[PDB]
Parts: C-alpha cells; structure tokens; sequence
C-alpha cells in the first residue's frame, strides 16, 4: 500500500541516505530508472549489493507511459521503492508520478538525497544567486535550439548565475562534455551576437560532484574550451557578476586566474 | 590530517548520506553547528549515537571568528569533521571556511546531503523554473529589511518561481514561520505598493521537508496567512507563471483551490 520515491544521490552507491537505504531494504519490490541521469561513480551491481535487493530497471517509456501498470499495481499490496539518481522529483516529469499514485489509491512518500542543484554550492558560488536553469542540447537535422543561450542572457543581465545541464543519451551512454557545450555556445553567439558567451566569458566546470575528488575548474572560455575535465557528466556554469568572496573561492579552490578578482567582480 | 564538511540533511539524523556516516564514524574529532538551520526530527544525542562520537557544537561566533583557532589546528594531526544541517554550503557562508582551511595548509573535502534547495521539488513546481532566491529577515529595531520583495518582483516579471528562506535566531530558539513571512511581505507591499504580494497572491508553503509527512500547502495569502503549518522549519514560495502540470500537482497534493487549475496562459 506504499510507494517510496528514494533518491540515490550524486555519484556512487554511498550517496543514498541512511534513511533511504533502510527503507529500500524493507521494500518488497525495488525499481529504479537511469535515463534522467546515470550514477557515474558506481554500477547497478554495486547499488544492488548495497541495498541487498534485486533491482528492476525501468526505461523512460516504462515510467512515462506505464508507471501505473508496472509499479503501482505492486504498491497496492506491498511496500515498493522507486529509485532515481539525485533527489526524487527534481526531474521535471517525476512530480506527476505522485498524482498517478494518488489516483490509484497508493500512498507515496519521498526520501530525499543530494541533488546537483544544491551540490553546485561546492563551486563557491552563492546558491541564492542562481537564476533559471537550462539544458544544452545538440543541434540536429534542421533543428538548432538555442533557448539555453537566452536563459544565460536573462540571468546574467540581472547578475545571476546560470547552471547548465549538458545533453545525455543515457541508453547509449553518450554525454556532452563541457568542452562541447562551450563550442556550441560560441556558435550560438556567432548567430545571436548578443555578447552573451564569448572567448572572454568566465565559466565554471563541475565534474563528478559527490565524489571525494570532484573536478572544479574556473576560467575564461579561451583557456578552458580545450582543457580536460575528465570523465562526464559535466555541469557548465556561467556566473553573473561575482561577489568578491565567490571570486576568491574560485581562485583558491577552482584554480581561477587572479584576473577574475578585478575583471568579474 | 584532513577536514570534512559533512551535511546531515533535512530533518533527522538518518538524512545523512551513507558516505557521510561512514566517514564521520572514523574521524578523530567531530565538530558541528546548528545555527544555520533546524533539524526538527532529531537531537544532538541521537546524532552522536548514530556516529558514535562526542560532538562539539560551535556557535556562529566560534565559527565565523574562530574556526581557524578551534577546528583547523586539530585537522593537522587528526581527521576532523564539521557537521551542519542540510547541505553544508547551501545558503551558508561555510564555503569561505574552505579558504581558511587551505591557507592553514589543511586539505578539505565536502560530503553533500539533501538540501531544502532541491527538496522544493516535492511542491510539484519545476525546479528549473526557480529564479533568484532570497531570505525574509526579521526586522530589528528601526531596521526593516525589504530586498526580498524586489526579488519576488524580478522573478515574477520573468515568470519564475521564488524560493524564500526564512529567518532563524538559533540562540533565541526562534524560527520564522511562513505566516510571519507573509505578514512581513504584506507590510512591505503596503509601503512599496508594487502589487507584488497581496491577499490574492498564490503561495506555497513547505514545512519540515525530510520528514515522512511534511506539510505542503498551496493557496492565496488571504486563506493561508493564519493557517497552522505545524512546527518549523518552513520555507515560503511565491510561484511565477504555472505550467498546467504544476497547478495539477498543487491542487491534487498541496490542496490548492481547484480554480488555479485554470491557468491564464
Ligand atoms: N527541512 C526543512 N523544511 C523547510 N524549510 C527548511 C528545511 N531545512 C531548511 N529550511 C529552510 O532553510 C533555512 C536555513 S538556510 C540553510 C540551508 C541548508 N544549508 C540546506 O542545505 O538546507 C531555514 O530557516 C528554512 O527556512
Ligand atoms: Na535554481
């Protein structure tokens, strides 16, 4: 009679919370999805060993189209868990799943875990200064989407930071690197010419948040566009004007050039 | 000879991640602060029991003025942990403490935990749609903070949601309720008269996120301003333009007036 939405956290199998783990262990059935994102520092087998439960993986279709036929029926007479990377209900379409549960007469509870939305705080950028967020998608065929560029423009104009999710092909295990994101934005800039993203724009790259050894790099596009930030996934952030304390952190912790202490403050 | 910034999470001692617990258990010294937020479902005793260590609680003054004299010295010959509610770097100035650690020649690591910043996902409002955030601070003497009003205005003009962290006076054991925040906002509206926050404004209240039964309520200020949302902590949210599915969730899960289902595109 109960469905638990449990977050797996940021990077590896130890990023789930104590509460999430213990609840998952008490559930009769455990489902999970890895299409919104993947857990780069672990594997399905490792997650299964930790929880001590067989984990049934669901595709995007399984969830978006058949959540009520796959998961909810079992939640009617059993305790069921639905695992997702990060914090549950962060992914745009997930909240609606709770409405589906309600409609099926199924109780649902949310067990939180770390999300990249809050983990980006490790970049030293103040959380309150983040504006609307967006996702950088690849142009394809006769389609060249550029809304993420406008998001950066509107946030920066108001002195706000912009966190950018990069394209991911979960099934194909293909990720867009920060380097690729930068090249794309420069391309959009050449077309838009709004002076939003150029070789002189200061950016921050965050890779493997959650790991004990994440990669946090800050610098101008001209110098970072060909740098190696390691394995994906990568998060690209275009900061708005910096508070001196944010700049100092980027210099001391993210290897930013001293230059930002005068140029971007 | 290392320092760990470990978040304890949203509500109780089990909101810590497995990673954080296992690391906290093996630290020689454990410090913590409980002035940046409130963990309404646990006690220092329960936290110490879980980690199996005596915890030295520090005041805002101990940290802000003496972190380098109290904590860092021990981090040179021992493994030390600094625990905080929620995520250690979210809506705190703790990130700067990493600079102090570095300058003191002490390596530091950050272990994230669920944060209220991402926990807002449980309100059904798309997290990417949140704009600049703000804090509603208690007026003091002749000083009456009002900047948070302009933040709501700026975001609303852009159709973005506004998350409002609420004030806290740990030493006085005072935690601002959503009701108090609404009263303060109405007073600011009277002064500025920008039509930003009135009795007809739709707001969402999230209380005690992290608990199994948090209070999630949506409605007009006139109807919620005197409603009991249970014990603190609380956060107040002023949504911007709603997507149909956001309104549906607010009605089905947050008990919002069915009339908001009819969005004015
Ligand atoms: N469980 C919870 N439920 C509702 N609001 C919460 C909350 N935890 C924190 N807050 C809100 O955030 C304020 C503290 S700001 C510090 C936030 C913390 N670092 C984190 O990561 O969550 C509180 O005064 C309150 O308004
Ligand atoms: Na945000």
């Amino acid at each position: 009679m109960v469905l638990y939405f449990i977050g797996l956290g940021l990077y590896d199998e130890r990023d789930i919370t104590v509460k999430g783990l213990e609840i998952a262990k008490k559930c009769d059935y455990v489902f999970a999805e890895f299409y919104t994102s993947l857990m780069a520092g672990t594997t399905l087998g490792r997650i299964q060993k930790l929880i001590g439960k067989e984990i049934r993986v669901l595709s995007r279709e399984d969830v978006e189209l058949n959540f009520e036929n796959i998961v909810l029926p079992l939640a009617k007479e059993n305790d069921v868990a639905f695992l997702t990377p990060g914090d549950p209900l962060v992914a745009t379409t997930h909240a609606e799943l709770r409405i589906r549960a309600k409609r099926a007469g199924v109780e649902s509870y949310v067990i939180h875990a770390p999300s990249i939305y809050s983990a980006v705080g490790i970049t030293g950028l103040h959380i309150y200064k983040f504006g609307k967020s967006a996702t950088v998608a690849y142009p394809e065929g006769n389609w060249f989407p550029t809304s993420y560029y406008d998001v950066i423009k509107e946030n920066a104009e108001r002195g706000l930071h912009t966190m950018l999710f990069l394209d991911i092909k979960a099934e194909k295990r293909m990720y867009m690197t920060a380097n690729e994101a930068m090249e794309l934005l420069l391309k959009v800039e050449d077309m838009k010419k709004g002076g939003v993203f150029t070789d002189d724009t200061l950016v921050v790259v965050l890779a493997r948040a959650g790991s004990l050894n994440p990669t946090i790099r800050a610098g101008y596009v001209k110098d970072l566009i060909r740098e190696d930030f390691g394995d994906p996934p990568h998060i690209l952030i275009v900061p708005g004007k910096l508070h001196i304390v944010e700049a100092e952190y980027l210099v001391e912790i993210a290897g930013a050039p001293r230059e930002i202490l005068r140029v971007n403050v």
